[PDB]
């Protein structure tokens, strides 16, 4: 999921 590859950024 694209929201775990942002959480996973920050
Ligand atoms: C107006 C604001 C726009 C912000 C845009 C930010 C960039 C977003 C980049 C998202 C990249 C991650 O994609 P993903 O889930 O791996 O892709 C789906 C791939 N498959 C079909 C093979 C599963
Ligand atoms: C409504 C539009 C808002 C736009 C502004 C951006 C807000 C981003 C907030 C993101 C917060 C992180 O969420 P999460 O803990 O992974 O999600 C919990 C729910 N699920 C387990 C189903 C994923
Ligand atoms: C789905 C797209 C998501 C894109 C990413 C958005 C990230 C937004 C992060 C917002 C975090 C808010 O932190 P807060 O509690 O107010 O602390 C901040 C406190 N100071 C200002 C003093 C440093
Ligand atoms: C901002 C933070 C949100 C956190 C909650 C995330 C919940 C994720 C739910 C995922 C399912 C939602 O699929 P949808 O949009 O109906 O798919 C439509 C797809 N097409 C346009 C290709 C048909
Ligand atoms: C408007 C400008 C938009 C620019 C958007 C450019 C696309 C960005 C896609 C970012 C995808 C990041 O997640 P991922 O590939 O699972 O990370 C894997 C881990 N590393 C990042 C350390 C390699
Ligand atoms: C995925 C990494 C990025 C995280 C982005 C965090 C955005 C914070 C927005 C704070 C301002 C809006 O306050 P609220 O309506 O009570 O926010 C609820 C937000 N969460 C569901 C995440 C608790
Ligand atoms: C796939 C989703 C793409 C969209 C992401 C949206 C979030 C905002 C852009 C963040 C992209 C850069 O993050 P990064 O330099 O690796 O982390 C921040 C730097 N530290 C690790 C040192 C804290
Ligand atoms: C609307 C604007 C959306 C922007 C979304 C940008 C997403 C892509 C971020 C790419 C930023 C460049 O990362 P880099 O120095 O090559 O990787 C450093 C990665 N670590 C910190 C984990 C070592
Ligand atoms: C649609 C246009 C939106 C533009 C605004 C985007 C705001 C992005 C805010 C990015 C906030 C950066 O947080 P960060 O230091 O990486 O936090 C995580 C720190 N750790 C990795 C140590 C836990
Ligand atoms: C970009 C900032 C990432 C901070 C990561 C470090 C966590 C501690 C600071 C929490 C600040 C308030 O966060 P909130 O409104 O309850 O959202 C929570 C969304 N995540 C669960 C995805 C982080
Ligand atoms: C090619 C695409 C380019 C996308 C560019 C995305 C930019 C994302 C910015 C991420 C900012 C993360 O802040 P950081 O490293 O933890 O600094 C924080 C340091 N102070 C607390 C002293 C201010
Ligand atoms: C008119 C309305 C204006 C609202 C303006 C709101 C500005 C909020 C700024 C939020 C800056 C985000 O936090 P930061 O410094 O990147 O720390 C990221 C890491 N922590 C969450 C753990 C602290």
């Amino acid at each position: 999921g694209l929201l775990k590859k942002i959480k996973w950024l920050l």
